């Protein structure tokens, strides 16, 4: 299982079909009542806290990618793709960049990026070695 | 497997070697449309059809990413990468945003994109609770 | 196992804790003094080696992102992720472009992308359909 611990209720992601690669995190700006609205300016970028801390089982990992919609909204993730090791244990951040021409706006608990949850070779597991056997493919 | 569904048979993805991660997405603009290159301005995005439909494997989800020929084209999916669920079952689209600084164009069934199938966990398997446990 | 070929050993990626998802790896500009600093002006891009060639086992397959530091320089993968096929033998290239206002430099075996390795589906495991099931 995935454990879940939110800073609020209502920054549960939300979840879709039984089918759903992903769960839509959502922005998390607080509860005070100026905490409605938060406005990314072009060539700027926005740490947002989702609000969403995890516990991913060992030999998996969390990447966090874009919605669809962020695409309409020319944002992106400024690292391109988060990447949540198991042994994480604050909350997921979306640090969102606008590489638009117009200003975008973003509400409170606006769903914003997809987690999804993939497994992972160990990354202790390799040797170095002098030479690599030979493909069709090489390069 | 993966089913493949084609709206015309030249949509086929490029399917490498047994080795690859993924196979080659391609765009389609029609059967033999006049306008067979489109042009993508600097700042400018075109939502571009793969003529491919599929169906994943429950567990697996379809991960859409340029081929490293886009970056020096410097072209990237808007949304950055696409994200195809197992129950998804119109045609691949790829939403293509110029951020570089020239002009683009794009041929009709030119391999764009990479559909690389991962494994994922069950996004229902999960459980709120008000503390996590320190790391082993 | 992961087999790696480094064309010098300072090359190595940085491996974190046995929950790290992936390892960082770094720049690779020679073994030049020359080779220290390298600048990525707003609008460029640099291709990097990573002086780092990987033996991935069947059935899986290297993602290179960019490091989580990476957002605060406003620098990108060109082609946003590498994706390092099993049978791929050369080493891994680092595409960086710079799509931020201000002037990046980067060091010399400097960590700046993430290699994660994951299973993908045989591609070769395929149907083509006449129509689908929706």
């Amino acid at each position: 299982m995935i454990k879940i611990k939110l800073t609020h209720p209502d920054c549960m992601p939300k979840i879709g079909s039984e089918d759903a690669a992903g769960m839509d995190l959502r922005a998390f700006f607080g509860t005070n009542p100026a905490a409605d609205l938060r406005a990314i300016a072009p060539g700027k970028s926005l740490m947002i806290d989702t609000g969403v801390a995890v516990e991913i089982p060992r030999g998996w990992f969390g990447l966090v990618v874009p919605r669809s919609s962020l695409g309409k909204r020319h944002l992106m993730i400024a690292n391109t793709a988060g990447v949540i090791d198991s042994d994480y244990r604050g909350t997921i951040k979306m640090n969102l960049y606008n590489y638009g021409s117009e200003m975008q706006t973003l509400e409170n608990f606006e769903r914003l990026c997809q987690l999804v949850v993939l497994p992972h070779y160990s990354t202790h597991n390799f040797k170095i070695v002098d030479e690599l056997e030979e493909t069709i493919r090489g390069e």
